[PDB]
């Protein structure tokens, strides 16, 4: 039942998932080590950023929306000083990666640094109250501000810019908070849904009109389920059922186009047309696209009541559960074959860190304790 | 011991049977709240008790708080404190007992707890709202009480001063609450304690000592309970497992004290010496005094682990869940005889309102989740 689920979640999250971070990941020389094998054993020491400060957001977040537990805030604040330290060049721009000790890995500036520096700032400044959190958090809010502007788009831009705001949102006007979800909700559903198949697209042109290239036929399944419960989320403050409704409407649209009938699990990647992707790992089964799917599908379900949203949650558990969990080491594999058979013997890497194994898991406890 | 459907038991009363009876009988249009519910929560009369519309302030802006910022209860607080603001307070800005349903001051000795309950309410809604004008309120009635043969003093007066500084938490430097705190403890713990009996008192000599009086030799059960569990909340900020031990042994020794072995229950009053009270109500059973022993019990047990505090826990939660309860209309009895037979009709009135219960149902919550 719901009630078993909620705990299930509560679980999952408390006694396994921080737990495994907590035991594995922190470094005594400052941040994290994201790069743990199956047994949480660290195989690279370098300081993956956007990893870094997800891991800081997801324990101060925790703090405010749980408990403000003394364990959580000295995680996220070791975490907070490391980066406030070494993670900026002298005129404030965000690294990408560092090395163990803090030095900076070159390579091209990527505005998605400071857009996660923001939001991790913001909710340890929130947590602990400190100044100096909440001015590296307004650098970095402003470090976007001033640099984020066959022409395209992707709908990765408009989800970390709400993201973004939402995150900063005790920091700024409600006003600003207002505009910025309002125009998200109409670019999103107005120029990535694409009315045609009723499926997010992943790149369109300005107008919203689609290119015929192998950027233009993208899908990711589950990069748009997860722009769905966003937007659920949203229109949730007003009441906007409509939105809602239309989320959900897209969610089963994307499960019934991507699902494996095969092996189970949703693709990673499928070209619109049905031509051959230009990525290779297409066809694999990702621990997030799934955590994601489970999010959608108990919001969808919390928040309209419809059976389909249960029905699809239930196929998602079973198969995700079955897949990704780990639970005699604790935390969830992240990289699957198509078959569902581990490619990677990781726990975290370059690209899976604190993230959306705790997030997920806390979202569906809170979901299904609603629910309940 | 099945601690997981207690957490269950104590959050669905409260969101589920308590919020909701408030929600549903004590709204009045014309601003504030009707205190005065019979058994169905039909309102018999319609004055307003400032302490208790602040508290009532105060709990619902305390859960947007500590839970979830939802719509409803933001907006329950504020047309609370809209009322308040506007009918309150005197023209020195002293805070009113009384007025009547439409805001008209009844007349009354002052009393600074008045201002205290009221920066302690606006705090929590300012905080909640975001609103400015709710914050000058809690500036006010905090600089209020700051600028105020037999000598005596009350042990209610470092409690509520404790009380107003941690509410105020958010407005104050950190070393003012610190200080606060420490000297609660240290006062609390040194001279209304007494340690050859360990029991609290509620009336010493300002140096600590007995006074042979009515008012020197009263002990309130209950009274020194709740401010047990004060102190041990105090205490675990630091980890302070010395002084949250100390804080269970006098909470069990008030239990083996006052404890009716005839009839079940706490005893109201009772008198060190065995003299015949004062109080004609010294022999009957309140509802509060048995929630706060099952908040210090499950606390007392959640932080230590102390099994005396299950044994006792699983005595006090029978005696109070089947005494006080009424699932069939709502809400708790506050008042009970000795035989523990409801003597008043009433779900709240000049004392009982949107209070006790709702924080005890939230506070053993907590606890039991955390020992589940």
């Amino acid at each position: 039942n719901l009630q078993a689920l909620a705990q299930l979640y509560k679980n999952a999250l408390l006694n396994d998932v921080l737990p495994f971070w907590e035991n594995h990941s922190l470094d005594s020389e400052g941040g994290y080590f994201t790069c743990l094998d199956r047994q949480g054993k660290v195989y690279d020491t370098d300081k993956f950023i956007w990893l870094q400060n997800r891991q800081v957001w997801t324990f101060s977040m925790l703090c405010n929306q749980l408990e403000k537990r003394e364990n959580w805030l000295k995680i996220a604040r070791n975490g907070a000083k490391f980066l406030a330290q070494h993670g900026r060049d002298d005129e404030g721009n965000w690294y990408f990666a560092l090395t163990r000790g803090g030095e900076p890995l070159v390579q091209p500036y990527n505005i998605f640094s400071d857009c996660f520096a923001a939001m991790a700032f913001s909710q340890y400044a929130l947590a602990s109250g400190e100044e100096w959190a909440k001015d590296v958090a307004m650098q970095a809010y402003n470090n976007v501000l001033r640099r984020k502007d066959r022409p395209m788009k992707a709908l990765a831009v408009p989800m970390i810019l709400a993201n973004l705001t939402l995150e900063m949102e005790w920091l700024l006007p409600q006003e600003t908070l207002e505009n910025v979800l309002a125009a998200t909700v109409q670019e999103v559903m107005g120029d990535f849904l694409d009315q045609e198949q009723g499926l997010m697209y992943e790149n369109v042109a300005p107008d919203g009109s689609h290119i015929d290239c192998f950027e233009g036929r993208l899908i990711n399944p589950g990069h748009g389920i997860e722009a769905m419960w966003f937007i659920m989320d949203i229109a949730r403050r007003k009441n906007d059922s409509k939105t809602i409704n239309q989320a959900v409407d897209v969610v089963l649209n994307i499960l019934n186009f991507a699902w494996d009938n095969e092996y189970g699990g949703l693709y990673y990647f499928m070209d619109a047309a049905g031509h051959p992707p230009q990525q290779l790992e297409w066809d694999q089964k990702l621990w997030w696209v799934h955590l994601e799917s489970l999010v959608a599908l108990a919001m969808g379900y919390r928040l309209t009541g419809r059976d389909a949203c249960w029905a699809w949650y239930q196929k998602m558990h079973d198969y995700s559960w079955q897949h990704f969990a780990d639970p005699e080491y604790g935390e969830w594999f992240g990289y699957l074959n198509r078959r569902g058979e581990v490619l990677l013997n990781l726990k975290g890497g370059k690209w899976k860190g604190c993230f959306h194994v705790p997030r997920a898991m806390y979202l569906c406890w809170q979901q299904f304790e609603a629910l309940s």
